[PDB]
């Protein structure tokens, strides 16, 4: 599924995520925005042969198990199939330990390239939250 801007700034607010460990809503959907376009169903292939999933590219390598990250860890203890959804729920609990793991949205290349700095809250602007 493809997110609607607003669709998904209304998704993850409703999830908790606006302001979970200081990081305004914008951030959020800032970083969704550019890792993956607002699709859920994104993947990409990254170089040591993990792979990157969800709207919020989270990494195999970590987070979720898909089968063929030889040595990887699973610390969202979840298929990292779960993180294609349309419903967005595990992708926001995965995110939320992500976050609180000492880099904050650092984990997130596209958020710390094309987001921190910005006026991150053009992001949410106009939806009626
Ligand atoms: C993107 O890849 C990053 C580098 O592998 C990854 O960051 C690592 O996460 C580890 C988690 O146990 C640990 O904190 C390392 O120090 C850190 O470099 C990051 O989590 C990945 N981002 C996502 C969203 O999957």
């Amino acid at each position: 599924k493809v997110f609607g801007r607003c669709e998904l700034a209304a998704a993850m607010k409703r999830h908790g995520l606006d302001n979970y460990r200081g990081y305004s809503l914008g951030n959020w959907v800032c970083a969704a925005k550019f890792e993956s376009n607002f699709n859920t169903q994104a993947t990409n292939r990254n170089t040591d042969g993990s792979t990157d999933y969800g709207i919020l590219q989270i990494n195999s390598r970590w987070w979720c198990n898909d089968g063929r990250t030889p040595g990887s860890r699973n610390l969202c203890n979840i298929p990292c199939s779960a993180l294609l959804s349309s419903d967005i729920t595990a992708s926001v609990n995965c995110a939320k330990k992500i976050v609180s793991d000492g880099n904050g949205m650092n984990a997130w290349v596209a958020w710390r390239n094309r987001c921190k700095g910005t006026d991150v809250q053009a992001w949410i602007r106009g939806c009626r939250l």
